[PDB]
């Protein structure tokens, strides 16, 4: 059995075109997922500029169409949130509980056995790769079972999809990485797909003061909606947001916030959470920078914890169900995150709306 | 001259008059506008000597001591009973709540104002927990005063002095409750409802309220509970309530459980409500001898009996008013009734019989 | 394959016997046992009402490896563990492999036991104690019971890692997270408590006060890392006089950490008497009885915890323990009082009952 | 009562001369210390090119000569280890326990309270500062009572004096700042005054691997004496110590060490501990860098705690007695540290030997 799927294919020239791909039947450890909605992340745009053909998409949710012989805890028709940890569960990092940095199956750490067998998905009869081992921007996906989280809820499929990246890295960086203490102060630099979810984490965690900083006013109105207490509108020409840092310091009685989160997608702002933070504060850079930047090392000075975490320290079988609860409870808002849905043929307009500043998140729906 | 409620070692209280001296150099004269009630004030009658009752209070600074730098006449203050010295072992560890020299609990004393300061008849009498808040005017050590620059209801600020701090802090400062977790509160009263608030502020996804009175249970839902359990008096060690708790937690148990029923015989009951490797926080404080089945402790369970929610008064108190100003801490709703000093007995009855979440004595 | 094994009865007696141990299935492993340490839990196994191949402490060589166990090979060197973690359940994904809800011989009792007719006595299948049953020439265990190690060290000293060393060292290092420069008190300096002393010594405790009724145990406590000793009286209830001696050596106040490992249920709350307000009290023994506790002793920020097997994550913890031994800081050799033939197992009990032997290892 | 005191004085120009200062009698919150031994830290050389006359010295110990009328817990003749925290015990940082980054009194993080009155020490009729509030390279130093920790022992004074900075920051970085856990792997970049005490702290904490790296074979020889298990000789052209970093990964199963500590006084090596570290490890640069540097941010990538701690999170009344207790037990080696004692006049040679690597620690004896 081979199935044909329309999908978004990125080519290795900065370009993406809707194509069709051939999805084989699941192997014993794999699962064929009918995708109902695929959310879009800033990393998905970056994927075009990677130099490989890939099935784009790393935020997805849907239903289990087929299951393999070895998979035992999930069934045809089951409702499944996709994750890109693909944890092997046995390696050194997995035994520390760091399944998000798995040494053998992570798409980031190992680039694998978190990917499904390559012949499972084919583009003009040449095997191609599922981005982050899941390639959600696709009618069907053949992934391994570690990529699936079963939830049993009537939650909207667009709301579910966004947990696969934006919501998890945002919330988990706050809760799992920084381990933000209730009653503290937090600064968020970049209230976008991730940063807005940082705010929900800070809000849900009990932060008393949540300082949203962005260059776009709509983004900031979004930050107010999702929990922010104070708003600062940064000028992009301000290098390192040092001028914003003085404004934060006025909001924290001279000394700075207790916590600060980077998620601007600007490599130059890598150190800028250090500028916003009190000595002994914790500075979390969520973006991920792979370039060579210059840092005034005075910003590091004086017991400030700095971490570049991945995927909010995600343990998908454990974290995803916790996020689902807070939604049902009402403390996660993710229906309201979904500003627009797009047909896969309109992915270009979706990319444009994420970068222009007009969407909290965009979900392609099938 | 001040109207104050004096406890008598015979076990009775009587409104009565005391004369208060001007402040010494490191002391503050605080006119009390509100004196919240706490369970231990009831047990403070059952102590063996006379005192000035009260360990929850708030007011304005009528008079300031010569070396007191950070406060001024007319400032607004919430009283705290930690009165930390800032120099002993525990204080340098950061445990200002178990101050080895000034604490009314662990050194009971410096940190209590000069004894001449409050005289009844002509015998100097002690202020309860060093502050004696059930008084019209109190003289106290400066370390027992926490200034606020916002303007909030005086009954709201007074309850911060004990119930709010112990309950919130046991969640935040002691248990260090993590978001997404399941919470069980045994006894949802003045401490218990702020445990719940502490749970909801910290982000708990499930908050199970167990209580023998439905009107608190109703209060518990007002203040953030997600599930309510009406226990029965004769459920020894609350075993049957444990079983419904585990039914609500997929088996296992809760990740956190909190005891504050004031019953000595339920001191291990948190361990029954909670999963292995969970953290059980007994808050009521038991000085009695009880029998415990040590199969409840078993398998990585973290037990603790913290005091005053690990209170560092000049840090946690400003935090609590910020979350009241944000709207996450509910304290105006917790003042079910205000009472004058003379109607104090009706206030114990309303608290002890479930009719108050918290009762405050206003001046 | 025939295995001469110690088989416990429900009555309270044992006999040496012979059993067939079948070839390994896909997820399980056949181990030729070279050394099996002993404890009072093995004596308890006679009390329990079940036929059982006894032994929960083991080290050996792999003789047979199943189709799906490609992470170790034949001839590899293997320290056995009794957590047998399933690796995917709630506690395993929290990092609590020692309290696995699906495979633990304690918390689940089962997967984590090899397939039942693997080891058969006459033709009735018999369980291996704690899913491992090490007092046997050959044992069939899941691969989870096996931790490859890659040092040429003496098998007997490898066998005491399987229990006394992991629970004692781990009660200090993982469960208490003992901070260098602190004061430690150890109540019961025996099979468990000597590796609690060893664990305080490696973590940097500045003052380690050993308390025990036997003078021989105290001397062997100094040898294993202690700095102070106090001799204790059984007539002391709650060790309250030993607690006030502890307060003299700890500036008033108490010790920053204390540890229960005496085997006495009436002593369950004693570490709390040993400890300053806001210290941490660790009850390593496990008490399945109801006792009376003076509740003032919990009062005031004292962390009280009874942990299992020292928070064991065997594939993680065991290699680290092997590394400290290689470094000289961890002492396993001097901990083995005497070696005994399986056929002289009653000797061992006998000498454990008397208190002659801190630990006994049966070597094949 | 004005005492004359021989001392070392840095002049702004990088030049040091022994001079005499008139040292005034103690005010109510002050203590006058007859310094008996004063060790040399790398920071004192740097203290030369600060553009201000200064009485040098921030490692020191002695006996109390005169006590102020408010000082109640110190008496003439007491044996005092000096510290440079001088904590006020009530500001925001002190009340979180961070006495070493005191907002009111720290010489680093705030002339300041915690310095004696300016008329107390004068050079040529003009008031002068004491470096790090204590200026220990002087026969007598006037300091605040909070500079003083009384020890009730009979330790060698040279051995007690190096606690004032070198031992405290190196051990503290491991125990207090990094909270190093036993059985771990640990890499130390620079085995000098701070780095050898890093190794001691790693050894007292129970590290299973302590890998020592330096460009000087003799200082590598010292690390083994104080606790290192493996040793890597790096070259001075190894930019960022990346090949040193390959040897480390060879020693740590290819993943990297759990912990790595940077104390080379070389700014470009600020990010080097990240290169020594496994993902989710903790990297600590104790040096302290004031210049801007260039950093490839994939070195931060993936859960890596980075922290620039000050003074090993020293609470001097709490930490200094633990150090003395661990000297009694034998596990802090610090008689061995004092490779050389010098007169005040041969400070230059003490400087020269610290910088050449011929000393572990060198102490000026008065
Ligand atoms: N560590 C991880 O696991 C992980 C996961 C997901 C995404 N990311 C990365 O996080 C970053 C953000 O992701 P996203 O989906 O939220 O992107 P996004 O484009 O949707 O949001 C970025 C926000 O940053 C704002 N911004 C840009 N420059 C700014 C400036 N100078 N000052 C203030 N705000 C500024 C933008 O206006 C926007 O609001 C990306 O780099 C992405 O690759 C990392
Ligand atoms: N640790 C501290 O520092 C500290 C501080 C303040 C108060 N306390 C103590 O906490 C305890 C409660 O404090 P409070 O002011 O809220 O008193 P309270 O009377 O308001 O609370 C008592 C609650 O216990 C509940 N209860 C009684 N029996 C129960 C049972 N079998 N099962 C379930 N619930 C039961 C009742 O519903 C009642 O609401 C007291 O013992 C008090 O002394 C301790
Ligand atoms: N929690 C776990 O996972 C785990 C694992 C293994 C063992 N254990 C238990 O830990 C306990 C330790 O037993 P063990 O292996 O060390 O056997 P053991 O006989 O060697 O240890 C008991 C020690 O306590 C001493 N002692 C007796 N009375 C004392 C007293 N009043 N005061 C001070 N010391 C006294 C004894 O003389 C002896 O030295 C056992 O109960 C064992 O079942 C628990
Ligand atoms: N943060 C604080 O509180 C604090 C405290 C004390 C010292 N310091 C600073 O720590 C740093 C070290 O202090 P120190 O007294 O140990 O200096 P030191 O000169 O005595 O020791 C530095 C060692 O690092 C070695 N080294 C130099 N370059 C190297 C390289 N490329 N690769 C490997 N090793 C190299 C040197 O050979 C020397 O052995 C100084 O910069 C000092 O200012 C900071
Ligand atoms: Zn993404
Ligand atoms: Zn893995
Ligand atoms: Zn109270
Ligand atoms: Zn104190
Ligand atoms: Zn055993
Ligand atoms: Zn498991
Ligand atoms: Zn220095
Ligand atoms: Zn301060």
């Amino acid at each position: 059995m081979s199935i044909i799927s329309k999908c978004a294919i990125a080519k290795g020239d900065g370009t993406f075109s809707i194509e069709t791909v051939q999805v084989e039947s699941p192997k014993a450890d794999e699962v064929l997922v009918k995708v109902k909605a695929a959310g879009l992340c800033h990393t998905d745009h970056d994927s075009l500029n990677w130099g490989k053909p890939i099935v784009m998409g790393h935020e997805g949710a849907g239903f289990v169409e087929q299951v393999g012989s070895a998979v035992t805890n999930l069934n045809v028709g089951d409702y499944v949130i996709l994750n890109w940890a693909t944890p092997c569960m046995t390696c050194f990092q997995c035994q520390e509980g760091n399944q998000h940095i798995c040494e053998s199956n992570s798409p980031v750490t190992a680039g694998t056995p978190g990917h499904a067998h390559l012949e499972g998905t084919t583009w003009n009869d040449t095997p191609i790769e599922r981005s982050f081992n899941i390639g959600t921007l696709s009618e069907y996906t053949l992934v391994k079972a570690s990529a699936c989280v079963k939830i049993e809820t009537n939650m909207p499929m667009p709301s579910a999809s966004i947990i696969s990246c934006g919501v998890m890295t945002g919330y988990g960086s706050v809760v799992n990485s920084a381990k933000l203490q209730a009653g503290s102060s937090a600064v968020v630099l970049g209230t976008g797909g991730v940063g807005l979810n940082v705010i929900q984490g800070a809000r849900i965690s009990g932060a008393a003061k949540i300082i949203a900083i962005d260059i776009n006013q709509e983004r900031l109105d979004m930050a107010l909606q999702f929990g922010a207490t104070h708003t600062i509108l940064a000028d992009k020409n301000d290098i390192g947001l040092l001028k914003a840092s003085e404004d934060v310091k006025k909001l924290t009685n001279g000394r700075g916030a207790d916590y600060a989160f980077e998620c601007t997608a600007i490599p130059a702002l890598g150190a800028a959470p250090l500028a916003m933070i009190r000595n002994a504060g914790t500075a979390v850079q969520v973006s991920g920078i792979e370039e060579e930047i210059t840092i005034d090392m005075r910003l590091f000075e004086w017991d400030k914890i700095y971490i570049n975490p991945l995927y909010g320290k995600c343990r998908p079988q454990v974290d995803f169900p916790k996020l689902v609860s807070l939604y049902e409870k009402g403390d996660l808002m993710l229906d309201e995150m979904i500003t627009r849905t797009y047909p896969l043929e309109n992915l270009q307009q979706a990319f444009d709306d994420m970068l222009t500043g007009k969407n909290a998140k965009g979900v392609i729906i099938f």
